Formats: structure tokens, sequence, C-alpha cells
């Protein structure tokens, strides 16, 4: 393992969403072993967004999450090469994003990750929540880690608290792909927690906040 | 609340798999403040099942979960009078099963559940885990409870253990509708563990364990 | 060798609940299974009125009755008098889902019946959906597509209810088709199918259904 | 007042990934708008030999080239010059899954030129399917079933890739069509469609892609 308790992260997103063009970056920082990470992101090409910007956040890294010792570790094994996911989440309306990350250490040698992230989402109703802009929240989330073809997947049912309550469901299938061999975990869950702390009124600056922990079911 | 810490159950589940009707009863009992429950469960008619006995069990009361003081419970409040649920099962290789059941208090006045539960199940591959019975068991999950329409809603994720490793995942989805005005939960999760912890060689006669607790997500 | 007439009877009895609301129909018919053509007069024998749309339930009321082309293997004519069953799965958009079921064989007293035992199941329609509120008006006509898995055919198609006041209601169906016998099996074609209801009365007891079916192998590539 | 001619060219780009893997392709083309027919000649300008079967994408390279009949409304024919826009999501059964964007203008030098501004994306095909091992051989001809939600058009197609060895991989389309500007809404109908790879080179770099289309509105109730 070559992670410090200590590190930054630095992320460029490109995107469409029911065609509409958009370009993101961020820079932050976490602690990969708390399972907690921070980033700062700026809407730099294709602003103000017409649809929420809650679909986005879950693409702007399974490194920080905290591990305990008796669970295999897929992601603090992969680096210094590291790994990259690809994800698809569908929508209850019909709506759906594919997103992919490849994730690596920054070139010049310092404590950062860099991310390049591809994100594109289709079909959402014009009057559906996304396109409506009437999202409040991910709630916090159990997604379950198991093992298919020598690499890890993670599945989570998401949901969107909407103004007035109410849900909006969205069903997560992420693939993760390590870019050396590494050892292979057991079934096991991790919780997750994701909160946007601050933005501004056209979402154009947003920043973004994860706790993240892993576990392994009720006893 | 009428619910007592120690309580007993009585169930019967009529049901076809790919076309195979079955009967199967089962006497248990459990202790709906420690979320768990234990039944013997018999296949008097329909036996020896062509199809693994792991896709039934789930079908086999979220009374029987530990709910915190934090969280309301929806299930504990709903009677004497009850509630059902129906479900649906989403298996990846495109089989799936609905099921209900309409749970009561026996008439006789006793400390009993009385459970009347539907199963059936289409379009399982003749050469899937299903048909040729290589289940091992379901991992631990954890549901995803919310609110739609006036009733409750939990959605989960789960995945059978295949011999020689491997995971066979499904999507579940519950609706839970009690038979009176009950006070409605927050969004909410709650964890499942469930087992056969004994079955004799076809499993027509088989014993099921399950323990259960909610929480409201990582801090 | 085929053991099939242009002039057959239905016969039918289907068991189910939706939303846990228990039903038994009955249905009387024939029909013509070298034109695609049939007829079935259904009854509401226990469980009337029913709650729900019944439109969600005639399309479980035999593949039979499709006019095959010599050019496609038939499957279903191929299966008598041993018979076949199927199995379907109906996803619709708004969660509600669907199971059914029919094994199809002679009548055991060797007159030209079909005998159809059918188990239909429905969990998880949103009690203010056009199901429950019963707002649908029909089926629209549809294209159901053919394959082979496993030696046994699979059929899957898009339908759509047009509810009232326009718009449509759309449900995912899978099929899968299995013979009583070893028979020739089909390359991927296509079914149209058109049914409707050409008759009931105020809260579906009684009701009439009809249905023309012919397949064919899709476009040809050239103009 | 339609803008279309009996011959128009076709113009594209396509932008895109899969499982990661980044490339470009253009294209060069034209077609028969009333017969329903076109043609096109493609070119992997970046990132060739491809990973995947180059089959997935073919569907992504416009529905002005359909034969409608005069009793359906066309709703792409109404929507030129300024064109319509396309979305689509292409659900794979063994869990892949990719999303595609067409912006479709006429050429801004006035000549019969349509313009095809495509974005391509695709996620979660296992290493070991036949979209990664690249072991498909055609898609089938479809039927795409056209109705209207929220005054725009949607078509959902069952379609079904043939693999070699026999056997077919299904994928569940679901597109929404978009007008650049008010037109007149069709009702509930079908196109079938019958696409091929005409010509292709070894590593797919070098791909000709006919297709042939014509709507049409369900087989009538009467033999
Ligand atoms: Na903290
Ligand atoms: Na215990």
């Amino acid at each position: 393992s070559v992670i410090t308790s200590e590190m930054k992260i630095e992320l460029r997103m490109e995107g469409a969403v029911n065609g509409h063009k958009f370009v993101i970056t961020g820079k932050g920082s976490g602690q990969p072993f708390e399972g907690i990470q921070n980033v700062d992101l700026t809407v730099i090409e294709g602003g103000p967004l017409p649809f929420a910007f809650d679909i986005l956040t879950t693409a702007f890294n399974r490194v920080f999450v905290e591990y305990p010792e008796e669970i295999v570790d897929y992601f603090k094994q992969s680096f210094p090469e590291g790994y990259s996911w690809e994800r698809s989440m569908s929508y209850e309306d019909g709506g759906i994003c594919l997103a992919t990350n490849n994730i690596t250490m920054k070139k010049d040698g310092s404590n950062c990750f860099v991310n390049e992230i591809r994100f594109d989402g289709v079909n959402f109703p014009a009057n559906g929540p996304v396109m409506q802009r009437k999202t409040v929240k991910w709630e916090p989330s159990t997604e379950k880690m198991y093992v298919r073809d020598g690499v890890l997947k993670g599945d989570v049912n998401m949901a969107l608290l909407l103004q007035g309550g109410g849900h909006y469901r969205c069903d997560f299938r992420t693939t993760y792909k390590a870019k050396k061999v590494v050892q292979l975990p057991d079934y096991h869950f991790v919780d997750h927690s994701m909160e946007i702390t601050s933005h501004d009124k056209d979402y154009n600056k947003v920043k973004l906040y994860e706790h993240a922990k892993a576990h392994s079911g009720l006893p």
C-alpha cells in the first residue's frame, strides 16, 4: 500500500445530459483511512446546468472508504498504478446515466489522485425532478460488493429526496478494475453518506463531502 | 402496540415455479423486539422440489426487526389488524418471482401470527443455478425503506452465493400495506441476515433463521 | 405430422390474484388455427367485480392461433397432440408486474378442443395507476420477436396500453414456450398480434375477446 | 411544408468511449428519404482497431429515412430544415449498456446534406461477452414501436444480435425524438427496420452500412 492519511484530489469531468454538454473541474483532499473526502467543484463550461446537480455528485473514489482489517481492500492495494470504474445509473422514470473514472497518481510524484471522468445521461423526462431541478439530496446508502470475472462489482439502491418529501429511486451498477493484480475481497458492504455542503444559486460552484465505511453485514 | 417479546408463527405457502405446483406449511416462533425468528418448514405437496429452496426462504415478516426508538416502526403499529406485503424478485438471468403475504393474528386470540403466502416464479433457465439447485445461501443484506403513496416500500439488492464461489444477483421490490392508519417512517434501512440452519437431503423439511435490525445509515 | 384442423374449440380456466385480490375466470371459444384467428367468451366466476383493469388479463387468454407462412417453422402446430406450455412476465413501467403460465393440451375426450390451464399473478400496481383506477382502453397491436434459447422458444414483445384521454402505458413481455415433445426449431422471426375486447358488461364479469395473429420474417432488405 | 428531396446526402461524426476505450468515427453517405433507404461509408479515424464489436455502434449511424404511408403522420420529415435530435439507451442482457445521442440538422452551406453530431458511450460489458470478444454476426431486422409522450416521440425496440455459431444476444432500446420546432404528432405506429454491414476490412476500420426502413400500423384486425 502507497497511501498516506492525507491526500489530495484533482479531477476533470466532461459530459452531456439530454445532449447538454458541460465541463467541471475540482480540487479537494481527503483521508483515505478515515474514509472521508472533500472536493470543491466549478462548472467551467456549460453553466447554468439545465439539470439537477445531484445526479453528478456520485461520479465525484472508493479509496476513500475506512476498511476494517478483516476485509480485503481492493482499492488501496491498486496503487500507485490505480484503477478505473464504469457505472450505470437507472432512474425509475426511464432516465439513465453512464459514467467512467480513471484514477491514477499525479505524474509529478506528489500526494494527489488524478481523476478523468466521463458522464452521459439520456431520457430524463422534461417534467421529472432531474430536469425540473427538484432534488434535495441523496440519502445515505449501502453498496454491495462482490467479485465477478476477477474484478470487483458494487450495486447500490440509491434514492434522491425530492422537494416536499418523496423519494426518486435509482439503481447503480458499478464495475471496478484495478490496474494490477491485487488480492480479491469476499462479499461485503460499504456504507456511504454524501452531501452537498455549499453551493451558489445556479450550482456553478459546489462543495461536496462524503463519509464511507466498510463492513460485513449484521452479525 | 399489541406485541409480546415471545410470539408464535404459523404459515401456509402455495405456489408454482416454472409451472411446478407445491404446498408448504411452517410452525415457528420468534422475538419481535430482538428481531429474531425461527421457523420449521414442511413441503406437504409437490416434493422433491425441482428448484433451489433458497428462492423461497425470503417469503417465509418485518414485525421481526429490532427497531431503535428514533425510527418509526410501521409494522408493530399495524397490529392486531396486521398488514400484507407484495414482492417482486428479479434475477439477473431473466428469472423472476412474485410473492404476497397476508399477516394477521390467529383467530383464537393466542400469541400467534398467521401467514397466507402466495408464490409464483417464471422464466428460470433450465441450466441456471436455481433449476440446477447450485445455491449455497443468501448473503446478509440491507433493505432500503421509504414511503410512497402513504404505504411503505422496501427495495433490496440480494445475492445468492453459488457453489464454487460466485454470486447470483436478485433485485427485490416490496410493498407493505398496513390494515389500519399508522404513523409513517422516514427513510431508513433494515439489515437482514437469514440462513437455512438444517434441511433433509431433498429439502422436504427445512429450518430457517433470520436476524434483522433497523438503523438510519452511516453517521 | 400436424394434428390441427382449420376449425378448433377452446376451453380455459384461469386462477389468479392481483394485488392480493383472488379471482377465477373460465372461457369457451373457438378459432381457426391456420388463419391465425381466435374468439373467446369469458366469465368471471369468482372474485367479481374486479378491482383492476381487465385488460391486464387478456393476453393470458395460444400461439397455435398464428398464421405461419410455409417458409417459417411453426413450433406450436408441431407440438400437438401433446401440447406445450408457456411462462410469461409482464413488466409495467410504473413498477407493476405480472407473471402467467398456461398449460395447453388436447381435451381428454378426443374432440378438437384445446384445454388451457392458466395461472395469473400481479403485484405492486400503484393504488393510483391506470390498472387499479381502471383507465385502460386497449392494447395496441404488437410485434413479438421469436428466437431460440436452450432448445426452447423465446418471444419478447413491447406492449402498450392506450389510456383514457390519450397517452400510452408501456409493458415489456418476456415469454418462454416449451413443447411437450421434440419439434423442429424456428429461425429468428416475428409475430404480429392484434387483439381487442369486442364486448363486455359494465363491470367486466362477462367479456368477449378477439385476436388475429400472423408470422413473418421482417422487412425485406430490398425496396 | 416538407423540405426533403428523394436524393439526400449524409455527413456524420461520432465521438465515444466504450469500456473506457476512446474513439472517433466519421462517415459520408446518402439515402432516399421517401423509399426509406440509406447508405453510409464509415472510417475509424481515432482509436482503431476497436477492442469491441462494431455492431454495437451501427444503430447510432436517422428516422427521416423511413418510408411513411400517407395515413401515418411523419414526425421526422416535418422537422426540417431545423431538424431534430434523439437520445437512446441500449440495455444488453448481460448487463452491458450504451447511451447515444444524435443532433441532426441541414448542412450550413445550403446543399442537401444532413449533418449528424453523434455521441456514444458504453459501460459494463463483461470482458468475456460477445461484445468484447467480438462474436456478433448482425442485428436481426426489427420493429420499433412509436408512441407519443409529453409532446415528443418515443420509440422502443426489442433488438437482437445474432452470435457466431447461432444464438442471439438481446438488447432493449429506448429512444426519445425531439423535433426542433412544432410539428404534427403521430398516433401509435410501427417502423420495421432492416440494417446490415455490407462491407468491412479485417479490423473494422472501414465499414459500409445499409438500412431499409418502412412504417406501418400493425396487423389488420380482419383476416
Ligand atoms: Na467527519
Ligand atoms: Na441470536
